């Protein structure tokens, strides 16, 4: 691992695994040859890690989702291994650039967001908190979609992620499981049994999660569906259908499609996960009666409900336990994390797909379900609306089953992921169930790695605050704290403010060489990138846009703090209003962008291909982090506390963590703005009417106007009508309602950034109250009033 | 040595499969050992194509859609000289290298001898130091795997990239875009081919190691990918486009005009040529040099779509005039003919072809008018000529004679033995050859000595070093020196101890297999390759009733025990070939269990025939069935590997079989039945199949108990469709050579009763099999046709 003997392995991998020398190679081949490289690190532990887990049993945690937004892992790796600087003048000693040998790394993006990546950060918290942790997911031959912007409107490309090979991943052969769908039911004399139904076998895939300097090296197993081997062209052609299972991941956030391979997909993993686990078990130097003692399975949202009735399934139907037993030992397994509140979002499967998919599990449903009922009737005889709101079973005309109700009664423990929307789901979604069991419904604030997030992506940031200090930081965020003392120290807030600055630049070159675009390098980069939804309004950012632009035709000359205005995230292909308000976004900056009044003062870029790589160069050069959802709407939020920790001021309101995070910076540390969750509640009941904002306010009726008359699309006046009756009519997200105190808001972000020493103490006063927000504490709290295990430092 | 080798095996096991010795599986050692011997192919491999670039010596490209390469381990390591040290370390490490090497799974990306002469070439042109490439498509599944339910063939997917295949690798930088559909614009321009579909197409090259030479050549398969221009149907819909490269056509001989491998024909000739085309102009070398520097194959006509390709590339998009592209095109094509039964013949419907490849079909018929010009030129009155020369058939439905195209396309024509080419030079292309008689040539089929002789027989191999040097290896022809062992008995006895062995090591396989208990003291009597009407697995069933009904009858007579083996694969739609595969199971169940025969005869229907069987049980195998009819077994090429392994030969002076016999003296092989002309005049006088029914007592009870159930008396008319075609449509006359082949048989069982001159013959065989190396083949492709030489 020294710089010598990394560059003989580099050579030597080009030359035996690449089959190239230096006059042929490919830039591909320079980053295989480094991956490689840098694999072999992994091995050794690798193999130790997951040996010490078998010899000491120590309780294992199974993080089961259906998402894991992994991005790049060649920096990752070198990073956690301490092999980075090395690796560094290794490449750069032969001759090439570590930096794009990086680029060319496909994103691991097996996920649509927050609820995907905030699996990956938990992947590497557990593995430097040293838990005896597993994630288990679905190996994508196609993640989500990679966007384009085409005249410009969203255009979807297929991520073939795989077409090239993927270093990280291995075949694991000697575990494949067969998974099983349709058939029938029978209730024999020896139990009962599903039969004649369809398989698919599901082979498992393990990628390396190497904790962050400390030997561990957990597993993330993903499972690939194929064909059993028992017009013959036609029928091996028809082997695609069952191969079609883990073909693509569904780019719906914060969505339900209640899409038949969808519910596929959640069976498949869910099965092929809990026979993995059993097996394993059953292996152990361990009856089943301790199987909680040795399991814990945390359920990723409701994606994998289905795993409590499989558990079930395989206690009762296979291991020929009794229905009792098996259901003390269930509930005592699972644990389950609510991620949303949106009703759209709501997973309820029609019980006639599941009955011809999943007839076994249906009965199984039932059963759970009559069990639970029966039990409210003895504690509440007369509420017969309480057994219909706590029912497993929507009956109200297409029947369907409510997996968040599964999830429920089959956890010992239901979790939000912010104070404010833990407080929410116990409070009013699942008041029956709460007050039934208290104890049963906590709080774990979401947090992000420091590692990817910060050592990764701002190394810059990194060095600076380790020369301060320390490095305990790392893997002890609260740590950060102690930066408190240098809010006086003059050259420190310069060298915090110079971090930014470059950051910036390097950024500055990223937009000039990728899009048209002149950026003056001194603006305030004021961002907003995460998956475009009408609920985290990108389009009340969009009206400020508009509403800046019109100032300055009005007053060119008026003292104006120069802005950069970057917006940018995927839309789910089949959502409209999101695919409208990318459109009127690239249309509002193509005017700015190409208005000689203007100039360097205001520049708009529409971020294509958010994605986690690009996340990690925009972030570290932001000065201005958007986070305006409507109060009640975000459940957590996460980019809003990547932005904290890499040195961006905050707008936005007082939903999900936001709200935690101005507790911990101070409020006035943050520019908080709007309505909060009882004024939202208050304007729901008086009744919105999004006229009286218009015709109040002339900055808005003017931007209005524009979108409406043509201004922003010429050649098609009315491109932007639906836009503008959602607006008026149906908008539940009550952009107008906040668009004064946003407006405001942001004027006073522009004062304090005419200030570099008052704004930089602020940015300090955020990064040393960033602490709170590392994974690394979330999985503590998880991992001591849930799961009950303990890591090995 | 021994402790490096040991060193890479478990370096490989820790850092490339991630194992230790306590958890590794036996598939993760056969990996690791791979991995140790793909090693050291890479420096060679990559001095072997610089020196290419460097010298750039004529290259020869191998075209074909079938490469059956069977396992790739063994083979290896005998060719780079590593397998006693490689033996030895895994023998250290504590390893059963037999064990590991099962594990490889076969690369079966072929049908039958078609594909498996392509892989015999590709060592052969490695070996000789031939700066060759071969070219064709990577199918994700090979041919099927063969399983027998109820006595009946299944078919299963032979997923063989299931678990990885370490010996091909994926070469990212050489993707290429393929056009299908669209239309044809004619402009100012120039002729445009226009709203085409794409796919890509992604290579992966395999490296082929010479026998001792360090030379590693380049096989380079094509696979199919979609390009990157309801969202999850458009993403699950690139399966459309990626199953073009999906599964081998399961046709050996036989003519299926889907359009999926229409596809896939045009797929792999338009990534080959653009790539060649691309290698061309990066070499040192216009194009008026192509032909000196570029020389193609056309294995069969299945690439034919290559002449009009090339000639599209050279117009539409080079912009050479017609004229100097046409004669770069046949300077730089040549044919190889392997078939001249009917139903194999490839015709395209002219519909298809437009609507898949419109400016192929406008190419084809200026082809056609510029030909048939030349035509009406020399023979102003001869009408008829003009239509049978013409490269598209009109009758009714209108089809492209892919044969034609590749005639007029090349400048050397050949068939696959003395008697194919003969054929096919003054009958089948007749009009052709007639007008240019020296560009139809002949090339007589060979095998491989390295598979088919020092792997799958390293008993025989030794033995023969042993008493004549290991130049042989190189230099087939010096097998003739065995000779000098004609009177010895000391060598004789040596020969027969070898054959049993290898007798002995597959009857252990042949039992953990299967439920009947073979006779070690029977004559192994075996007939396998695909199963085929015109190859009469069927007469041989013939055969086997017939000598069940004599051992019924006189169970006391004086008999040669036999092991009857047959095996082989039937195309899926093939309904004939999977009648005769039921009758043979059906007739083996009678035989088998008949407590009068007992270990007088057994039968053994050799399921899942394939590269690696063939290898164990050719070896084992005292006689070899090589009976088609007379005219309709081109060439030929187990007959080759079983006389170099110690087999005699029962068979019809058909394809090489003909050669076998002059080369070895026509006595020394067992042949009978019709020859090319007895056929001729029998077709003349027309085949009346009763007759020989009428006339021949042995053979009517053999078709009476057939066709009344004797042999399925629980679906008594079970094989009607048999007797049926036996008696009104059997065009490969299975009754007329019934009784030749019948006597035969009883002679073969005559000698073998006298083991001294059993094997004083089968030394003859094995002494003058010298000329069947596919060395000797690819030195004569070289000289005439390619024009190129070793190094
Ligand atoms: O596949 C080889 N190396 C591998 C190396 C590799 C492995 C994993 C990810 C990226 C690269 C390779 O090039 N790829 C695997 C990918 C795929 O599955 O498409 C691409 C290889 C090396 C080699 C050397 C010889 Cl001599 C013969 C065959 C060989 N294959
Ligand atoms: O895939 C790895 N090795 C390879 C080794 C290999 C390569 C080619 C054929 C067989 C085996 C592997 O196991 N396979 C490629 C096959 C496939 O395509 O499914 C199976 C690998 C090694 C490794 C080491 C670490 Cl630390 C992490 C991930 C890793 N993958
Ligand atoms: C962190 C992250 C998210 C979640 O961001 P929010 O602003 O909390 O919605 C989404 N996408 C990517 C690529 C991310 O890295
Ligand atoms: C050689 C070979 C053949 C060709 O056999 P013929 O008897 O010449 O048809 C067919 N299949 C396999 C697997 C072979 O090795
Ligand atoms: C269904 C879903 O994707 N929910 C998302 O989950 C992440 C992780 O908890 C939250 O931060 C975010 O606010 C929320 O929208
Ligand atoms: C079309 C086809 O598969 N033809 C086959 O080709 C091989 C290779 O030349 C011959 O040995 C054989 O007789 C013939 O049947
Ligand atoms: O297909 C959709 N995907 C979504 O994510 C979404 N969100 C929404 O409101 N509608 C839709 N539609
Ligand atoms: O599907 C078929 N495959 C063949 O190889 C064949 N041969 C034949 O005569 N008929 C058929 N059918």
């Amino acid at each position: 691992e020294n710089v010598a003997e990394l560059k003989k392995s580099f050579n030597r991998h080009l030359h035996f695994t690449l089959v190239k020398d230096r006059n042929v190679a490919t830039t591909r081949d320079y980053y295989f040859a480094l991956a490689h490289t840098v694999r072999d690190h992994l091995v050794g532990r690798w193999i130790r890690t997951q040996q010490h887990y078998y010899d000491k049993c120590p309780k294992r945690v199974y993080y089961l989702s259906l998402e894991f937004y992994m991005g790049r892992t060649l920096q990752n790796t070198m990073i956690n291994l301490g092999l980075q600087n090395a690796c560094d003048e290794a490449i750069y000693q032969l001759g090439l650039d570590i930096e794009e040998l990086e680029e060319i790394e496909e994103d691991a993006g097996l996920g649509n967001g927050g609820l995907g990546r905030l699996a990956a950060c938990f992947l590497d918290s557990m593995a430097t908190l040293g838990l005896a942790a597993y994630g288990y997911g679905i190996r994508y031959e196609y993640g989500i979609f990679n966007q384009k912007i085409r005249d410009g409107w969203q255009v979807e490309e297929a991520d073939d992620w795989l077409r090239y090979g993927n270093p990280w991943e291995k075949s694991r052969p000697e575990f494949m499981l067969p998974v099983h769908f349709y058939g029938k039911v029978e209730h024999t004399n020896t139990g009962t049994k599903w039969i004649d139904t369809q398989v698919v076998l599901a082979l498992p895939y393990d990628t390396p999660v190497p904790g962050y300097m400390n030997n561990t090296v957990n597993t993330m197993r993903l499972w690939s569906a194929r064909a059993p081997n028992d017009d013959y062209i036609q029928a091996v052609l028809d082997r695609n259908l069952a191969e079609n299972i883990s073909r693509v991941l569904y780019p719906n956030d914060n969505f339900f499609e209640g899409k038949e391979l969808r519910l596929k997909q959640e069976y498949f993993v869910v099965a092929a996960t809990l026979q993995d686990i059993i097996r394993r078990f059953k292996a152990s130097k361990f009856v089943f009666d301790a199987f909680p003692d040795q399991v814990a399975i945390q359920l990723n949202d409701t994606h994998p409900a289905l795993a409590i009735p499989e558990l079930m399934r395989i206690f009762v139907d296979i291991e020929k336990l009794p229905w009792s037993k098996a259901w003390e030992l269930t509930q005592k397994t699972f644990a389950y994390t609510n991620h949303t509140v949106l009703p759209e979002a709501l997973e309820r499967w029609p019980v006639d797909l599941v009955e011809k998919l999943l007839p076994r599990h249906l009965e199984i449903i039932y059963e759970i379900n009559q069990k639970h009922l029966d039990r409210i009737v003895a504690l509440f005889p007369k509420d017969v609306d309480r057994l219909r709101r706590m029912s497993l079973i929507e009956e109200e005309g297409s029947k369907r089953i409510n997996m968040a109700h599964l999830c429920i009664v089959g956890s010992h423990a239901v979790n939000g992921v912010a104070k404010i929307h833990s407080d929410i789901v116990k409070t009013k979604v699942f008041k029956d169930f709460s007050e039934l069991e208290p104890d049963k419904f906590q709080n774990k604030t979401n947090g992000i790695t420091p590692r990817r997030w910060l050592l990764l992506c701002n190394p810059g940031l990194a060095e600076l605050i380790a020369e301060k200090i320390g490095e305990d930081y790392v893997k002890d965020l609260s740590q950060l704290t102690k930066l408190h003392s240098f809010l006086g120290d003059d050259v420190f807030l310069r060298e915090l403010a110079k971090v930014k600055q470059e950051n910036k630049l390097k950024f500055s070159q990223f937009l000039e060489t990728e899009y048209k675009v002149k950026i003056n390098p001194s603006s305030m980069f004021d961002v907003q990138v995460k998956r475009i939804h009408e609920y985290k309004r990108q389009l009340l950012n969009c009206l400020h846009v508009i509403t800046m632009y019109n100032r300055i035709k009005k007053d060119p000359k008026k003292l104006f703090v120069p802005r950069t205005v970057i917006i940018g995230g995927k839309a789910a292909p089949g959502y409209h209003m999101a695919k409208m308000i990318i459109k009127l976004i690239t249309s509002v900056a193509d005017v700015v962008n190409n208005d000689p009044m203007v100039g360097s003062k205001l520049k708009v870029i529409f971020l294509e291909n958010y994605r986690v790589s690009l996340a990690e160069k925009v972030i570290p050069a932001t000065d201005l982090s958007e986070q305006i959802s409507t109060a009640g709407t975000e459940a957590s939020g996460t980019g809003n506390m990547k932005f904290m920790l890499n040195g961006a001021l905050t707008i936005g309101t007082m939903d999900g963590a936001n709200v935690e995070m101005a507790e911990e910076a101070g409020e006035e540390n943050l520019f908080i703005f709007g309505m909060r969750i009882d004024d939202v509640a208050a304007l729901d009941k008086k009744g919105y009417e999004a006229k009286e904002y218009y015709e109040a306010l002339p900055e808005l009726k003017l931007v209005i106007d524009q979108i409406d008359n043509g201004f922003f699309s010429p050649k098609q006046p009315d491109l932007f009508k639906d836009i503008i009756n959602m607006l008026f009519y149906h908008d539940r997200f009550k952009v107008f309602a906040d668009y004064e105190a946003y407006v405001k808001c942001q004027d006073k972000v522009s004062q304090l950034y005419m200030n570099p020493k008052a704004w930089n103490t602020m940015v300090l006063k955020n990064i040393a109250a960033s602490g709170k927000f590392s994974s690394d504490r979330t999985i503590k709290e998880y991992a001591q009033n849930i799961w009950n295990v303990e890591p090995s430092d």
